């Protein structure tokens, strides 16, 4: 057992008018989640940069040369979403690892570009991270991998066709 | 394919010297946990709740009457860890949710107490949170459920052997 199926077990104790089953897929993703964000972030630090800040990066990056995003694109191909993006946005640019550019096309609106010195950067996380990953990802079976990524992959089809 | 599928065919053009293929089962699984979250807090926000709001309560809930926990047992049996507990114990509080009451054995030590409020708040609190994870994953094939339950333990036992 583990910590979550003692978790189940307590509310079998305290609750027993109720079925706290949904509990158990959910606990276990959410603290894999946590933990999975801590051995990231691990290495993530090693470049001053955040979780948030590596995915915002990364993302610049993924568009290829000029490595020039408009927020909505940004948005949209960002690894995770969270909240606004304008405190963020605001603080990568004051460490000089973006530039909000005007776009030419419509003077009253910005666009997104990776600096030399963030396009440096990330050239050199993305590289450690993927190692991470591989890594962190080493000590499970190859079989139980591959279900786990499509059980995952599933999980998440629900979860955006809501 | 999937938004995940897209960033890996981002790295297949921008880095092809790397194999970014660890990218996938992470970045589904974080992808998924904030979606995740993000149903989960749509039900704790009826009762002026976040999401470690509902885990303490939660926690303090599950040890049962007098439902009264030491700070390192109500850590160590919250459904995913964190940081210090210093400023969200401080305001739970404030808010009269749980009692800072005194350990009678020993003077200098400090036990966690769930009031009378947090008491009747976290057993409804409880009731729709179960009842609303039912739904999220009513969606899903019994089936992969269940194979996504067992491979999340696998992951999990992985990830706190570390
Ligand atoms: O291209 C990315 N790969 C990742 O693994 C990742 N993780 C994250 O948060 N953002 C990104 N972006
Ligand atoms: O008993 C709990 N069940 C949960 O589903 C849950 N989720 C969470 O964050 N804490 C807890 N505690």
């Amino acid at each position: 057992l583990d910590a979550v199926d003692a978790i189940l077990e307590q509310w079998r104790r305290e609750r027993p008018d109720l079925d706290a089953s949904p509990m158990g897929p959910i606990g276990r993703l959410r603290r894999c989640a946590v933990l999975m964000d801590q051995r990231l972030e691990s290495c993530f630090s090693r470049f001053d940069l955040s979780s948030w800040e590596f995915d915002m990066l990364a993302t610049l990056r993924r568009a290829g040369a000029p490595h020039c995003l408009s927020p909505t694109e940004l948005f949209s191909t960002l690894m995770v979403t969270s909240g606004t993006m304008t405190h963020r946005l605001k603080r990568l640019e004051t460490r000089g690892f973006i530039e909000r550019v005007q776009n030419e096309l419509d003077a009253r609106s910005t666009l997104v570009q990776l600096t030399s010195s963030g396009l440096e950067l990330i050239n050199r996380a993305v590289e450690a991270h993927i190692e991470n990953e591989r890594q962190v990802l080493s000590v499970l079976p190859a079989e139980v991998l591959a279900a786990l990524d499509t059980n995952l992959a599933a999980l998440l089809r629900g979860l955006e066709s809501h």
